[PDB]
């Protein structure tokens, strides 16, 4: 192993689901009152505290572990480019990762970015789901390039402002989330992912060293499948059925939540975050 990166005490994280810890609530709350066309109250009731999930999201538990505060800009539905899985919040707002690193540049009034912040990126899983529900014209090699383009855009965008530090993390295992397989969609998943990660960081390497970052890639899918090969190591029991069912209605949550894997039919629990968020950590100093 190399030596550990240096200790963070800030972080700033963008991306969808998997990481927002209120916004898509704050935000869809914000669109019902000005009665924007379309809107919905996400994530909804089944859901802890906004969180798309039943607890911490794994950036929390990431900032909890490193001794460091959050800033967390992440939006639930965020896709890689500009807008939303939700359609209906474009014509509102640009919450996908280009969106959300506007708005974080715009918020600084011309006050420098903090060179000592830790940049986290978490971003891709609805530019697949989008496309998949809404039937995508793109080859999904080709939905797979873009999102990689639009996410290395991201970090030359924040690194072009004075950002120096990042966490990118790389697709999930798109393949075994339960909304995935009730599709008969585990192939597409598969070669989607594939290619994501194998050409994302080979990009983000390219552009670490010619830019002078410090840029860490967390590789979710090592990291899942050995939670899934070895789930009793974990205190896990169920890896496919999710805990909390919404399709195609919403049916009561399981009593052992902490046993499971998937919270809903895309998201991970609060114990597989904070395994996430765990492993994310290993890294870095406290
Ligand atoms: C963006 C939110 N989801 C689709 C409806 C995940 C793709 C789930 C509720």
């Amino acid at each position: 192993t190399s030596p550990l990166l240096a200790p963070v005490r800030q972080i700033h994280a963008f991306g969808d689901s998997y990481s927002d810890n209120g916004e898509s609530q704050r935000l869809t709350r914000e669109m019902l009152a000005k009665g924007i066309a379309g809107a919905q109250a996400l994530p909804g009731e089944v859901y802890w505290q906004g969180r798309w999930s039943n607890g911490p999201t794994a950036v929390e538990v990431l900032a909890r572990q490193l001794g460091a505060q959050l800033a967390d800009h992440a939006v639930g539905g965020a896709k890689s480019g500009a807008d939303n899985y939700y359609g209906w919040m474009s014509a509102y707002r640009h919450t996908g990762l280009a969106g959300q690193v506007d708005a974080y540049l715009a918020t600084l009034d011309g006050k420098p970015v903090d060179g000592q912040a830790l940049h986290f990126i978490f971003v891709s899983a609805n530019d697949f789901f989008e496309h998949e529900d809404f039937a995508g014209e793109q080859p999904l090699e080709q939905l797979a390039g873009s999102s990689v383009a639009n996410i290395r855009a991201a970090v030359q965008r924040l690194g072009e402002a004075g950002a120096r530090r990042f966490l990118v993390v790389s697709s999930t295992d798109l393949s075994v989330v339960p909304a995935v397989v009730a599709g008969n969609r585990v192939e597409r998943a598969q070669r989607y992912l594939q290619a994501v990660n194998a050409s994302l960081p080979i990009q983000l390497a390219a552009l670490r060293k010619t830019r002078g970052l410090e840029l860490s890639w967390f590789d979710h899918l090592t990291f899942s499948r050995h939670l899934r090969r070895n789930p009793a190591r974990y205190g896990l029991v169920e890896l496919d059925a999710p805990c909390q069912p919404t399709q195609p209605s919403v049916r009561p949550a399981c009593a052992n939540p902490d046993q499971y894997y998937f919270w809903d039919e895309w998201h991970p629990t609060r114990r597989v975050h904070q395994l996430a968020g765990e492993a994310m950590a290993a890294r870095y100093a406290r």
